[PDB]
This record gives structure tokens, C-alpha cells and sequence, in this order.
């Protein structure tokens, strides 16, 4: 009886995004989308540690879904027989049966299919959540990944002028807990039900041993920095299903930043750094000025730099002495300074 | 001299709250209350540990008290002499005295009563602090609760609309921090006095051991449920005296968050998930668009999962299948389909 | 090329900040200061413990720079040749080369010169940033400040009316994580680099062994507690380089508070507790209307009480019976009370 145009969506690995219009006068749609459950092993940081993962179409975080207000959404969900556990999906951006997980519980060699109207606009995440001790265990095994619901305007600076983006990223940002050995050395297993008992145990203490965006410490850095160029504004697309984040980035800032995720409510504007609550979304915009690489970051610095998770930026253009200049280069303190009358000494 | 109407509030248990105007034209009046420590043995999780709890009325949280802004709220404070500490109050909706706990230090054997000014509108915590170190530890016992200071027209949207819930319920979150044995057996105690140093330690690591909506692992499952129509609009106040939060109703959203839970900000709208700092309360609306059962938690799953933070409400009515419906249910995997051809194998 | 007027600064210890307009007709200068590092032992509890910390001018936090919309901030670095690690400095306010880290990298006996445009008001964090590990431990060790760019009309409340404060203290956040040995005594080192490896693997477990407000437990208590009248409005400027804080001063609200610190964004009114993500400096003003102590702390108790997070204001006036009284001080129970026959018994 729902009598509407059909449109395929094929998905796309993060950190990129699928193709989609940000204003559009189509009418709402039914958006299909595929998603395959793959239980793998998986590197998850530089050492070469590996991890058994669980993920929505191979990737961690799950693919970025886009669709409009008022779409429809229905999503085949499959669990192939060469997987282990049950699976299904909830979607923090529908309304009813627990965000979907209720009504998507599906085996080793099943697949369901679930509509859901997509009648609230803003970033969301979706993740695996089969029941009791299994939800934060599938979620924190790589099972989430976010959708953006925008409105058919596109975005806003909630002073009624448009906004719109040269360019998105969305970066999903991992918790993992990997258990050591009694030399502290991390430990590997042959199948995720073989490692949950250790994992549990690390889960308990609430202190993750990893922290990664796309999957990886090191995924965004290196020959996959993310490209951009000055005077291009973009969107960057923030979640995490399970601990909190706050995210920055290092010689930007959030032009217009939706730390909650929502585009009914304003955003605010030139933020240093924002706050990704555990279990949302949020979004950020923001108009490159400088070239160089920037850092992107979660603002505990020892999550970032020890746990891995720094992405970079590389930004092409030209240099703007009158925002930033180096005076004068590094040199040796001059004979004549008289730094030990400072007030501090 | 303060020459206004008095009016005696009888409180009830969380998650509860006694009867009260949203709306009212009643002018500023003395409402009494009464709060009564009780330090008491409690079971906190389904496996049956038992806790030594210290706690206002008996309950964790203790009740929640309503009232109007300008209206003045007289504080009874009781400590019995069956009570082994000094215990003493602070509200944050309070002027003055460390919220009036410089004005409530009582032995046990000894009653106080503190008067206050309710001048600022919201939800606001309120907690024992008897000095130092005790300040912690009571609270992480049990010694808190919370307040809601109405504006006199009631709730507003924040852009010149009446708000106005069907009905209200408030989720204390505790975070509890109870000593293992060598064997990680949670310990059992005699009294408070005795739990005290080996509580102090784990408190001292910041990593709770439970994490309980009203009081208990289970609390509000089950049995006790929280009721709900499709239809009405429930206020869910939300409060933690000692650490962050992040509150997600599964399967619904927050159509009107304070999440810093001061009603002379306009709300937020269509949340996700929304922020409870430590040290505060929040609230939620929420309009219930579906039936079912709905898990309320707090979104690092790990905590709702493991460490006992999930509620639940039963919501009865008609299920509406353009909101979201099963299009296919389970079935196995077609021999056609051809998902070994997707861009992640 | 650059043709403005210069003005050198004066830095003055936290929390006491340099001599600043509010409001100015001023226009654009290029405002000059010197931050010259010092690594040394400082002692960070009052039982005595000391730490190998690192230092921009000889104070944890670094002390406060002011400035306004439009000037130019031209920072003479120093590292001293008697300091033994290379340091830089990261400006969250500046627009470029990672804040300016990548511009500003000197080895012991080297002095550098960066010039930041103030595009950007708020409240902002600075600190170093040498590269990789080096960031979080740089900065966990005390190499972190904020710099305040005010309009140049000076603070409003967001719906076109000035606010002014009568005083302004700076409040830095350090979250330190000490090495312990077998004995769970904090260990001393006789140098930075000989604590580093011990001191790595505690920030590896992302729970601090002290969170201190100006760099000790105790510091902004007894005698040097910070001073205000009745009737003042008061800004606090808080500020955590790596980790979340939640404060809230006792007794007390938030009048106006900038949670995410940044004057382009309409303060939120009458909180209870504020939020300051790691990584960034907030702003709460709040005019004081009853004397007597008030407690400033960030309400994670524990972290408060135990780890060292407590400041105090004393605050001088005549107090108000009408916001808060002591209707009846401390007495027996009376016989005759019949409290057995409440509900919660
Ligand atoms: O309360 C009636 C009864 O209807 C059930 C039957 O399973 O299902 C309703 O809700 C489902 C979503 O949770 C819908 O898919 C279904 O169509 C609707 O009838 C039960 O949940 C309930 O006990
Ligand atoms: O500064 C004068 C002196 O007055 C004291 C006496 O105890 O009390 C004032 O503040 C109290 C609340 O903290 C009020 O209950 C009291 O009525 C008011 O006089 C001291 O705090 C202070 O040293
Ligand atoms: O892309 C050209 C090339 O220019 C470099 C040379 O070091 O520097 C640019 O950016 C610096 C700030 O990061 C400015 O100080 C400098 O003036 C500007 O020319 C390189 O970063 C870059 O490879
Ligand atoms: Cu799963
Ligand atoms: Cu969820
Ligand atoms: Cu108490
Ligand atoms: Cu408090
Ligand atoms: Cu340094
Ligand atoms: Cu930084």
C-alpha cells in the first residue's frame, strides 16, 4: 500500500560517503539499502594487533547512510550462514521496536527486511543490539555505523541561511578491549565466542585498550589522510555508539558544530572542541583557511596519540601570513635577554 | 515575619512523584517537607549483593520534590538515632551556605529545618555533604535526589508554546563502588563504618561496580515496568549527584531535552541521546508514538547491559505500521542472491 | 608589513589575570607576550608529593592571556638551555599549523617568534604539542593555558544586553597521573625523562591519580582562597587540556554560562553544573548574593575530595534571610514525632 518511487542506494566504505543531492524537490522516496553482517578477524592497530571483529559490510564503523525527511527507509538486513551468532539492527533515527532491533533478529543464513520513516532529521547512529550482555558486546566488537536524515533545504545555520558542504567525512570512532596476557601482551582467538569471556572482562572496567576512527589506529593518517582544499567547507560527521568523545580539529574549528547531531536546533559556532555523547551522532562544518595537515583528534590527547585516535587532514592551498606567520624562525636566546627577572622564577 | 500560606507536600517513592500543578495561579506559598536519613542494608543487583546504603526516605534516589519558583520550601531534616553518622543537606536549587549544607550538619538523635528560596526553575540535585572526604562517600551511598522548581505557567518550548506532560517519572542514577575479595566476590559488611576503607579504595579508582536506576539492577524492570499510552507526553527527569550520564530512550527519542535541566533555556529538540553531567539533573519529553516495550539506559551499553542501568516502559496501544514496519520477516538467504559480489568481500 | 600599534603584556600567576578593557574603542594592536618554559619539580598534594612537571612560566595552568577580536598576538617562545626536552605551543584560538605547534618547535637554548590573528572570541586552551606521545605527556605534565579573545564591545548576554564582570579568575584543571610503587606509594623521579616510561603506562589506564585546580590540592583553599563582595559578578574561566570536567560552585549557580567557552554563542542561564570538555575552556559568571565560603569544585565528588579539585570563595557581605534561614537550628528529636508510621518504613 505504500505507494511511492524506489531508489537503490549502493554504500560506500567510510570514511567516504555514497552519493547523494543535500537540497533536493524530489518527493519523499523509499531508499533501499543492503547491509551484510561479516564476522572477521581484523588489525587494529600499528603493532598489528588483531581483534575478532564483528561489522556491518566488512567495515568498522558501518557505512554512512543519506536520505531526506520523510523518506522511507527500508533496509535488507543479512546474516549469511558463514557467520556464528544472531544479529539484527536498531536504528537510532526510527521510531518504534526498539529502533528496529526488535523486529530484525536474524541467524546464520537469514535476512529480514525493515522499513522505517525517516521522520527526524539530524546524524544517528545504528548499531547490532541482539539482547542483554550481547548489545554493548556486539556494539564494542565494531557492530554500528551512523545515518543522516537531511532536510529536503539541506542544512541550515538556524538564522534561516543555507549552509552547504564542498565535501563530507564521516569518522566512526571505536572503543575496543582487547585482553592481555599476564605479560601484557594482547591476546588473540580464533572465533569472537572464544574471546568474549576475556573480553567481558575488560568491557567491565569501563577503560577501553584502543580507541581508532575507521577502524584502525593509523586508518587516517598516512597515504589515507583525508583530502580537502582552502575555501572549501566540510562536513564532518562524528559518532559513537558506546563512550563519549570530544572531538577537535588541531589548527581548525567548528564553524557551525550540531554537537548533538539534530538540524532542528541551531548549531554553534567556532567551537575549539565539541562533544560526541556515547550512543549519537554529531556533525561539524567547517571552511578549511590554511594548507598544511591538520590532526583531527578526540581532545583526551592520550586517547589520541596512545590509543589511536588521530585522523589528518591534508589540505592543498595557499598560505595566509596575515592569519597565521612564524616571526621569527627558531634561534638561540639572545646573550642580552633577562629572563631570570621574570615574575615566575 | 514570612507571612505566606503554608502547604505540607507528603513525598512518595521514585520513580513516583507526588501529586503537584504543572500550571498554577496560586501565589508563592511555605511548602514543608519532610526527608528522614535512613543508613540501611539494600540488594543492588539481581544476583542478590547487598550494599550498605545511606539514604533520604529510605529510597535511592531519594523522593523528588515539586514546587514553584518563588515559591519557599521549608526543609524538615531528620537523622535518627538508630543512625550511626552526622548527615546534613545541599540543594542545588539553593542560595547560599554550600546550598544549605552549612545550616543542616545533624547527629544522629537530632532534627534541623532549613528554609529556601526556590528562585531558579528546573531540575536540580540535591545530597547530603557532611565535609571532606564524607561528601563523596555519602552521596555514593545513596544520600541524594533531586528537584523540580516549575515555572508558575508551566513548561514552555522555549518559543512561546505550552508544554504539558500526561505524565512524569524521575530516574535517579547511582553509581556504586562495592569491594571485591581477592577472588572478586563482591564483600558484605556489617555497617557503613566497616565498608568505608575498603569502599574508599575502589571509589578512589572512579570505576563504579554498578551503575543502578532507583537503587537496583533490575529496579525498573520487569514487574515495575514504567506505564505509558501512546499518546501522552512523559516527563523523564533524570539525575546524577556524582557522575556523567548519557540518556537514550531505545526506540523513541527526546522531543524536548534540558539536558542541562534549567527551564529558562529553550529545550532541544528530537534528541537521540542527551548528557546528564554529574552533579545535575536533566529532562526529557517524550511524546509516545508506537506501543511496545521501550528500554531506557544510559548509552555506554556496557553500563545498561552489565552494570545494571536499563529501565523499561510497557506502552499500550495501536501499532503504527507508516512509522515502521516489518516488511519481510526472517527467512533464509535467497540461493539467488549474490551478496559474494559486494564492494567489502 | 604588518602597520599596528604594539602593546607588550605583563602575565601575571593564575588565577589572577593581567589588567584588560572589557569594552574598548581601541582598534586593532598587535599585543606582545613571552611564555618562557620551565620544567622543574613541583609538589602537586598537601601530603607532600612531588612531581617532574613541565611548565609555561613556571605555573600550572600557564596564566591567562587577553586579548581582543581583531589584534594580532605575537608570542615570543623561550625554552631555556637549562630545560632538556624540545616544547612548542598549540593555540586553539589561532587559525592554522596545527594552532601554531608546527611553526613553533624549539630545542633547549632557543627562543621563536608566532604571530596569531584573534579571529575567533571565546575562551581557548593553549599548550604544547611536540609530536606523537610527546603531546599527551607534555601536556598531563603542565604545559597548558587558555587565552581569552573578547569582543571588542565586551561580553553580552546573547539577547543584546551587556554583561560586565566586577572580577575575573582562572581556574586550569590538571588531571596528573603519578607512577606508584609496589607498596602503592607515588614514586619520585629525579628528572622528566627518568619518570616518563612509569609515567606512560598510568596514562595509559586513563584514570588520574590527582585532578587539582592552579597545580596542587589545596591550592585555592586556606589562605589563598579567592576573594569576592556581595553584589560582584564574577567570571570564572575554567580550563582542562585533556579531560572533561563538570564544574559547580556550591552554594552558588551559573548565571551566564559559555559550557563550550565561545562569546559567539548565547550563554545558557541559571545551571547548576556546567560542562568543560577535555580540550577546551569554558566561562561561567555569576554574581554573588549571599557571603560566607563557597566551595568551587567539578562535581565528580570523589575527583573533588579526594584527587584534589576543590577551590574555595570567600565572600564578604551581609547575608540574606529571605534566599536561605535556618528556621530552627539543630535539636533533639521531639518525643512526641511519630516517624515510624512514614511511608518508606
Ligand atoms: O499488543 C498487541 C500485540 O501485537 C504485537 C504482536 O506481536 O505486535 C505489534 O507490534 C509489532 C512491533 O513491535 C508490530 O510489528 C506488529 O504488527 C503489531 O501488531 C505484540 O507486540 C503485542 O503483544
Ligand atoms: O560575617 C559575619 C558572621 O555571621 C555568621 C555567624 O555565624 O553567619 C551569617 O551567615 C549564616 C549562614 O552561613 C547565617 O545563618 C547567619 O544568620 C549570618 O549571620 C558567620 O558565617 C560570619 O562569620
Ligand atoms: O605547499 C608549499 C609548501 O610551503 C611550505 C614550505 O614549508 O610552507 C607554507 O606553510 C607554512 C606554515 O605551515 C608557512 O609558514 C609557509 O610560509 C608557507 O609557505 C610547506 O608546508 C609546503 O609543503
Ligand atoms: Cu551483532
Ligand atoms: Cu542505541
Ligand atoms: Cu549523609
Ligand atoms: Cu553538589
Ligand atoms: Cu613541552
Ligand atoms: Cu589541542
Amino acid at each position: 500500500d505504500l505507494k511511492l518511487p524506489r531508489q537503490r542506494v549502493d554504500l560506500v566504505a567510510p570514511p567516504f560517503v555514497h552519493v547523494h543531492e543535500q537540497a533536493t524537490k524530489q518527493g519523499p522516496k523509499i531508499m533501499e539499502f543492503k547491509l551484510v553482517v561479516q564476522e572477521k578477524k581484523m588489525v587494529i592497530d600499528e603493532k598489528g594487533t588483531t581483534f575478532q571483529a564483528m561489522t556491518f559490510n566488512g567495515s568498522m564503523p558501518g557505512p554512512l547512510m543519506v536520505v531526506h525527511e520523510g523518506d522511507y527507509v527500508e533496509v535488507t538486513l543479512v546474516n549469511p550462514a558463514t557467520n556464528t551468532m544472531p544479529h539484527n539492527i536498531d536504528f537510532h533515527s526510527a521510531t518504534g521496536a526498539l529502533g528496529g532491533g526488535a523486529l530484525t533478529l536474524i541467524n546464520p543464513g537469514e535476512q529480514v527486511v525493515l522499513r522505517w520513516k525517516a521522520t527526524r532529521t539530524g546524524v544517528f547512529v545504528y548499531h547490532c543490539a541482539p539482547g542483554g550482555p550481547m548489545i554493548p558486546w556486539h556494539v564494542v566488537s565494531g557492530m554500528n555505523g551512523a545515518v543522516m536524515v537531511l532536510p529536503r533545504d539541506g542544512l541550515n545555520d538556524g538564522h534561516g541561511h543555507s549552509l552547504r558542504y564542498d565535501r563530507i567525512y564521516y569518522i566512526g570512532e571505536q572503543d575496543l578491549y582487547v585482553p592481555r596476557d599476564e605479560k601484557g601482551n594482547f591476546k588473540s582467538y580464533d572465533s569472537p565466542g572464544e574471546a568474549y569471556s576475556d573480553t567481558e572482562e575488560v568491557m567491565r572496567k569501563l577503560t577501553p585498550t584502543h580507541v581508532v576512527f575507521n577502524g584502525k589506529a593509523g586508518a587516517l593518517t598516512g597515504k589515507n589522510a583525508l583530502n580537502a582544499n582552502v575555501g572549501e567547507n566540510v562536513l564532518i560527521v562524528h559518532s559513537q555508539a558506546n563512550r563519549d568523545s570530544r572531538p577537535h580539529l588541531i589548527g581548525g574549528h567548528g564553524d557551525y558544530v550540531w554537537e548533538t547531531g539534530k538540524f532542528s536546533n541551531a548549531p554553534e559556532t567556532g567551537l575549539e572542541t565539541w562533544f560526541i555523547r556515547g550512543g549519537s551522532a554529531g556533525a561539524a562544518l567547517y571552511k578549511f583557511l590554511q594548507p598544511g595537515i591538520y590532526a583531527y583528534v578526540t581532545h583526551n590527547l592520550i586517547e589520541a596519540a596512545n590509543l589511536g585516535a588521530t585522523a589528518h587532514f591534508k589540505v592543498e592551498g595557499k598560505w595566509n601570513d596575515d592569519l597565521m606567520t612564524q616571526v621569527k624562525a627558531p634561534a638561540d636566546i639572545p646573550t642580552g635577554s633577562t629572563n631570570e627577572n621574570l615574575y615566575f622564577q
